[PDB]
């Protein structure tokens, strides 16, 4: 049983990959960063993003130990192609 | 700094409370506040997103899985009582 997925965004120039993470704080607490949103139509869909699971990794960077805000950033600083390790969450 | 908050949840009939549970495995299995709906009772009573689900009408849901905690808040009707700590 493989619960890891790997996935591939590619998009345009001004256009955003089309997904929502959330982090939160799980009482056992344990940092956890969701997909909480992944709009119709959007690369995020079309490269099989699914909302409920759970980023492990973001262009090879573990997620682990590292602030929401940095996800957010090395999402905006991937550019148009961003590479994606998600865990089932559902 | 106290993490538990206790919540009041009032709905009518036809209608529901206007979020939705996510069991996550981490002890183990843990539920949390997935989704809620912009102008619900949840919203309304303050329900959050990422807040973790302690217990529901007094029971502690440590142990239980996604659709039995459903079918508690189904039984529930109207009126539902839950105990979530901060997620954020």
């Amino acid at each position: 049983s493989q619960q890891r997925k790997v996935l591939t965004l590619e998009k345009g120039d001004n256009q955003t990959f089309g997904f929502e993470i959330q982090t939160y704080g799980l009482h056992h607490v344990e940092m956890v960063t969701f997909v909480a949103r992944v709009h119709e139509s959007s690369p995020a869909q079309l490269a099989g993003l699914t909302p409920g699971d759970t980023i492990a990794s973001v262009n090879g960077l573990n997620v682990e130990g590292i602030r929401h805000r940095e996800i957010v950033d090395i999402i905006k600083a991937s550019g148009n192609v961003l590479r994606l390790e998600t865990l089932y969450g559902t």
